[PDB]
């Protein structure tokens, strides 16, 4: 949902820059031209990671940022700082889009506006030979951002969440379905070869044997991190897998934080040395999105580096979200 119709929230002036002002859009804050919106006005909000194909009539404000990306000319939206003011996304009034004049607030207009997703380059050894599609009987590893979850954050006041450090690597799934055990990246099941990093990590921590021991239809989902993976923020030597979720294939449901933690303990008790993403204290939710984003900055798995952020998974395993550190996004312009 890169481009959606949203509502201008609080509009606050930026001291010393009378030509612009700060617009809150859900949990995001975004610099607009002074007077472009009033609180309550609707517009199209384009999230960071939007890639907006070149168009100086509709998008002249992006003109000097046009780059070549996957053979297209256009602009990547990313976190910026303007006059000391944090700015994320692009927010344009509805009258700039006459073809949306009878759409509704909340509508996803990504496809109609031709917006595509920008992503960092995938790391060398994490692209292997493809064996097949990512299994349709396993959920992929996505997380919604807290900035997009204002009402849900409200409903969940008092609920308890497992808090884990978000690790900056590549998503990796190792699973068992009856007589088949497979290793996947984010979007594909991979063939075992000598150079495949994901298979190597699954063999080295004995997690294939661990799945054979547990004898259940489970998908172990985690982050492979380390050297030549997204710049190796943790300064690891070699590479390693860090579990964050277990999907129950037979029940088509994630395991709860407590079910997952005890299964990981049994694996390690039996010699299967599967590591887990860092687990912090459980959080009783009673927070605004702004407050959640403030906890996002802090120590990573390597305590001497600042983390990508935090993932919150409710104790029933049925509601999860991610809070990315904005200091992290400011420091790492390649993501
Ligand atoms: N502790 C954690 N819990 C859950 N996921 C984690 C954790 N640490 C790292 N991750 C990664 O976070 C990803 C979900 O976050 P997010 O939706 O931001 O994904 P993404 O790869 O950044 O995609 P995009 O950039 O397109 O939104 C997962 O796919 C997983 O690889
Ligand atoms: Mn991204
Ligand atoms: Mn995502
Ligand atoms: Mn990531």
């Amino acid at each position: 949902k890169l481009a959606t119709i949203r509502t201008a929230g609080e509009i606050t002036p930026i001291a010393g820059a009378e030509a612009i002002e700060c617009c809150h859009v859900d949990g995001w804050t975004c610099v607009i031209k002074k007077g472009e919106f009033k609180q309550g006005d609707r517009g199209v909000y384009f999230e960071i990671d939007s890639f907006i194909k070149e168009d100086n009539d509709r998008y002249p404000m992006l003109s000097k940022q046009v780059i070549d990306y996957e053979g297209q000319r256009g602009t990547r939206l990313r976190t910026a700082r303007l006059r000391g003011q944090l700015s994320q996304g692009l927010f344009l009034p509805m009258d700039r889009f006459p073809e949306l004049a009878s759409n509704q607030v909340g509508d996803d207009v990504t496809e109609i506006l031709g917006i595509t997703k920008w992503e960092p380059p995938i790391s060398t050894n994490l692209s292997g030979e493809i064996l097949g599609e990512f299994p349709t009987f396993i959920s992929k590893t996505d997380q919604e951002r807290v900035q997009n979850l204002i009402p849900q954050i409200e409903e969940n006041k008092g609920q308890k969440f497992e808090v884990t450090v978000a690790l900056d690597g590549s998503s990796m799934t190792v699973y068992r379905k009856d007589d088949h055990i497979g290793v996947c990246g984010r979007n594909w099941e991979l063939r075992e070869t000598a150079t495949n990093a994901q298979w190597h990590a699954a063999r080295r921590n004995k997690m294939i044997e661990g799945l054979q021991f547990l004898n259940r239809n489970l998908a172990l989902q985690g982050e492979i991190i380390g050297e030549s993976i997204q710049g190796n923020l943790e300064k690891l030597k070699g590479q390693d897998f860090y579990l964050f979720d277990i999907y129950d294939i037979d029940k088509a449901q994630y395991l709860t934080p407590i079910e997952r933690q005890s299964l990981v303990k049994q694996l390690n008790d039996n010699g299967f040395t599967v590591k887990h993403v860092p687990i912090l204290d459980d959080l009783e939710l009673n927070h605004t999105a702004e407050q959640i984003l403030a906890m996002a900055d802090g120590p990573s798995l390597n305590k001497n580096v600042k983390r990508e952020g935090l993932v919150f998974k409710r104790l029933d395993g049925k509601f999860s979200f991610k809070a990315i550190s904005n200091a992290y996004l400011e420091k790492h312009k390649d993501r």
